[PDB]
């Protein structure tokens, strides 16, 4: 019933470009305030992954990502579960499932700008307002969000997550 | 800078992916009725396509549609030009090519269904309520609407439309 | 463990050649007024299809059925679940996952002909014995029963049926 | 020794080049009042099988056909069976393996035109002079000939026919 | 017209195909306390073949059985003939052709499990329940029936039998 | 999520290793009187496999085995599962599994010896101490535990295991 | 009339190669300090690219860009229009064109070193004095100019600029 | 007797393969806090390198190290030598034989985390708690390990140490 899948536009077939349509509409309608196209410009960037989250062969939830591996760390770009499946512990069982992912390709540091609506659920997943990444390291590759506040979540690779 | 383009999914691919993404997202803004993955599902079917509107690289309308080359027909799926664009013509321009485009593939006629609201955009494009299409020609072929109102237009392949 | 197989013989597969097997078995044993040879000979036609329902590995039910895309409707052609599998809800999930299948292949009538003993369970199935498909359109395509009655199932391509 | 064999012009080739010869010789002396060139044009035909009756490597009989399966019925073109071999069940038997051949195909209908001294070997072959295929779907398929008339047999898949 | 195919799985033919489909419902038929996914396993395994009784194209008996080249035995596994072939020879013209394809394969024993309603069979067939072939070298190849009488039938390979 | 493979080391794969690995570890660590270094070698073994207990994708218990299709027997090499998975049946899940495996594959006899702890765990498996494989049949092939008791498990191919 | 390319020597066909010569032709009459082997060397290095602005066929303006996707910024190398359509807003449609072009490539941050008749243009174009990009990550990758100021423009990747 | 491989999970062949498995048991058995799943990840990671060292065939000893070569240093994983093979210099040779390896490949810096019971041994290979690699440069690279302590060891490449 439920399923977990890192997907991504490369260079897809038909059951992942709809899934990937799924999360654009998921994530425009739960982030009113991003626009439509920069969402979908960014979902179907190459650079870009998203885990998604189905539900009987339907997307009701996703993380878009970043990789920066020659970098260190991972940019959190869109989280979002759909309306009526909030509340359930799947946005939890979203990120675990990503902490799972990077520390097997061995990425221990998440980097995100969270508004005062996000805040709260980033640090029930573990983000704290102090920074260990340099400012050297992330500025001009994470994209900046004035007046949000940056978090960064540190993984434990000894530890499993899912 | 005005640009007509038929596209569509099959088997500038991203750039046509994102404008396939962005008619997907102006279909379903300007039908709201309509569900979302319907519309995306035909939006990225095989056998549709959609005549894009694209203005400065950006899509700003469309008409999606499914040729029946077989029929003696095309059946109009979906139309909407944004709003910001809206009684600028474009919804005349667009169907004026959609004609154009038909006539030159020996398809004459067009079939949809349009609900109270759109009758009467459709009349102003030439359709009309009598159906001269027989009955056994398109019922199982056309989607149809229960208490939507079954359009004709019979297109001239003699006259110019662009 | 249960899951829905669309299978068929192409051109296959062991484990598909014995779960068509198994559903030749069960739709004889299941239609003793079919006959065996018949049953077998449209289960392995390459033109016919089965959806297969697998419990902990084993055939316990499914539905044969042609498509006639060509003629915008598909044809049942055996239904069955095995005896201590009967009156569980095996049947209406059969069905449903059928209409899923054939409303992301854009075939939206099923036709079939029913015993005065199964004519009821299709009346539950949401058919009919009123036939909207004209009879130019499926006489000489789907086979003929005398003495049955034919009756029309008509989906519809927005709603979910799994 | 008797032989039953589908052959037909395309695109063994030389003995089965000298059968159609034999079955346009056949053909020609038992319909004299068909052309000989007219006989030789549809035996050629690519379009069109002939099921041919060998006896001891030479043929006695056939059945010329073509069949139309996007229509749902074969149109029945020559029957004939040699004068010393008359008689003998052998335009019995021959009609029963193209029965038997078009049940294995899914084409459950037979049409023709018999003059009035043929009418009643149809007859006895299980045809009819009440049609079920609708005039629009064989008018223009079948070749027409006036004052004769035009007859119809409907087969049973489900019985044996050799 | 009465015809003998040994036939099998292999790696196949549609033909074969329902012959196969024909022989596992004979067998089940005929031997009901077998279970019909074992002997359709047994009858579509690629180790296993079965020398089929054809009367006029369809299925009236067979025998299944596994040949052990290197062990020098081959074991008779399923024996039928439909029942309203039965009392004519069929099942004694079957092991005679069974007996003259072994010699040629230069396999000279047959071994098999009778139950008390089949051992007068295999005793008419040649069969001895003084078993030559050594315990070492069937135990474990052949499938032990606990309660059956194992049987063993050896052939002359300077004995025409057909 | 609980899943079965048969995987083993030949002529995914870094999933496959990492799963070896994984059962290397867990054989090792519940069988400490066996050598680490004798139980990596045979797990790696090309004639080896090992049927996989994998829990939400990861190892939790596994049977080694090596099979002797020539002989018609397979050895049961190492049986295993971690500590906080025991008590729950998944020893007798993985037994089943191997079971309905060793069917497919027309292999009815295993082989195994068994100290004074473990005797009980094969005993309730179906294991006996009565051997029917003659010595002759696998002295030299199986690897003897001197002061350890060989049993036998005769499997039924008629009956289903899983 | 007026066209846009981001063009650059590979490894070019004649038209884009004249197109540069013009380029390099116009750099050097509006920056008469700088060397025009400098500038030639520079506009035909292969990681420079440069957009190029073109009024019917000609080249009428540009701007030379040096992008440093793994330090995050691009260097501005050479901006001109040609001396009689300057003043009319390609200077500033020049640098907007080049920021879109910077987002859709996830580039956020220009540099460049402005003497005293150019600091007021990029002030226009919002480049400030205020350079957020640590000293570490362009010191030695752009070209330092001793006396001219360093000047940094940051975009917003969510807004239109053309 | 004594040998010296720097060995590693390409994509290996089965000496090597048993000698990682070898290398991951050492691990594990000396250092017990770190989970073996853990240590068999690392040590089969593509981007991990082990130095094993080799007595008469068996895996003694070795270092799982991660070179860095775009960071300018190597990361120390995994240093152990088998129980009753300590306290005799194979832990100083096998360093040594790492310098010499990575002074050949130009990277001059080694980084470690120690906790208490191992800061002694990586005081006498040269380490120090003096770090001159800054902390920008292997933050997010390194997996730190909070209580431990960092250490560092730079090389000399005009020096042999082997
Ligand atoms: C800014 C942007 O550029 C980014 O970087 S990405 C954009 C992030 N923008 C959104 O995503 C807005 C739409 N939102 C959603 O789509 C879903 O709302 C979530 C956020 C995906 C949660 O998914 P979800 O509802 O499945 O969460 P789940 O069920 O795991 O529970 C969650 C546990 O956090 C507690 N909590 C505290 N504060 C919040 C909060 N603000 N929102 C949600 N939960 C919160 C809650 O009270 C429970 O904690 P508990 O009740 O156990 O104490
Ligand atoms: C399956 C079936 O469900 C479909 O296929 S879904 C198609 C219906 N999709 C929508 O409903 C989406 C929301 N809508 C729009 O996206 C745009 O509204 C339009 C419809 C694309 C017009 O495009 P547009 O605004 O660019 O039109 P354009 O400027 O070409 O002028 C058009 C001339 O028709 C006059 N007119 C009269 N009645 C209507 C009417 N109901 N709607 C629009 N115009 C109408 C108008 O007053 C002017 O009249 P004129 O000035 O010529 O006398
Ligand atoms: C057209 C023709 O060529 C074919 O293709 S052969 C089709 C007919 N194939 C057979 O004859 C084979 C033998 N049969 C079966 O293999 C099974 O019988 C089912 C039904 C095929 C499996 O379905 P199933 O047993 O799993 O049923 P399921 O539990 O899903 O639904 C149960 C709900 O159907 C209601 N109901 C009303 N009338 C009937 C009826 N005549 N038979 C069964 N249920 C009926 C019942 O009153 C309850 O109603 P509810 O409980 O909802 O109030
Ligand atoms: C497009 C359209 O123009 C055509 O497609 S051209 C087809 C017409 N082509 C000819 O006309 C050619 C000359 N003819 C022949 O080549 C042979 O004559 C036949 C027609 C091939 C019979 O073959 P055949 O002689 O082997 O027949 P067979 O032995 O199977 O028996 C048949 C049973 O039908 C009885 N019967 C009743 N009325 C007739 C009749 N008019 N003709 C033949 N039999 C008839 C017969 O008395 C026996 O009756 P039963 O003994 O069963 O009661
Ligand atoms: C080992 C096991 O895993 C297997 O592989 S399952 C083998 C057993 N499969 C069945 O049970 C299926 C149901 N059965 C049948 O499908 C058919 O029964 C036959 C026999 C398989 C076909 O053979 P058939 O019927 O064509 O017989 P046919 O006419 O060739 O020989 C007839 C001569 O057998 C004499 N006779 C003595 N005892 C028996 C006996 N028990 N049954 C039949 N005949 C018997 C009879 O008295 C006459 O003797 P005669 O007339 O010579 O004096
Ligand atoms: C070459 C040769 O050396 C080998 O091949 S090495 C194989 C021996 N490898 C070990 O020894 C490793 C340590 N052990 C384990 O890894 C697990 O222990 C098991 C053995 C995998 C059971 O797996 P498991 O715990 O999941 O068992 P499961 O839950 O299926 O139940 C099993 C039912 O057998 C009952 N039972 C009676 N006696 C024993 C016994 N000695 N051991 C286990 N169960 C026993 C139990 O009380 C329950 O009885 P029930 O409840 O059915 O009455
Ligand atoms: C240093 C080097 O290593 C670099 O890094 S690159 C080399 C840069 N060196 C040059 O390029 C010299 C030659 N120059 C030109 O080729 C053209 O002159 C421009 C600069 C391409 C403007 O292109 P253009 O003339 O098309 O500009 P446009 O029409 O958009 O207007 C521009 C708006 O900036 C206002 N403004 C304020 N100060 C200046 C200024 N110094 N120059 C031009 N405009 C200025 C103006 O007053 C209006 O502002 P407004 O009037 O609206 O307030
Ligand atoms: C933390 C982790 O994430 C990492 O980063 S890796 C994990 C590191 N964790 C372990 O490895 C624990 C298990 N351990 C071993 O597997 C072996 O114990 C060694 C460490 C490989 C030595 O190998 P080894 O025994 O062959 O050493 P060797 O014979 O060269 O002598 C060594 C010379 O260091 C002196 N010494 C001082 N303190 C220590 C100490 N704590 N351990 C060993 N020697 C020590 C000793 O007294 C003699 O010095 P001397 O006697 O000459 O003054």
């Amino acid at each position: 019933i439920i399923e977990f899948h890192v997907i991504g536009n490369s260079l897809a077939n038909r059951r992942v470009l709809l899934w990937l349509v799924g999360l654009q509409n998921v994530f425009s309608h739960q982030l009113p305030r991003m626009p439509k196209e920069y969402i979908a410009r960014l979902v179907f960037d190459p650079k870009h992954k998203t885990l998604a989250l189905i539900k009987d062969g339907r997307v009701i939830g996703g993380i878009c990502f970043r990789m920066f591996p020659t970098q260190g760390f991972t940019e959190i770009v869109f989280c979002a579960v759909t309306s009526n499946e909030q509340v359930k512990g799947y946005g939890t069982h979203l990120m675990n499932h990503l902490k799972e992912y990077h520390i097997k390709h061995n990425i221990l540091y998440f980097l995100t700008y969270a508004d005062e609506y996000a805040i709260g659920y980033f640090k029930k997943q573990g983000f704290s307002k102090d920074i260990k990444v340099p400012k050297s390291r992330y500025l001009g590759y994470i994209k900046d969000y004035e007046g949000a506040t940056l978090m960064e979540c540190e993984l434990n690779p000894r530890i499993p997550y899912t």
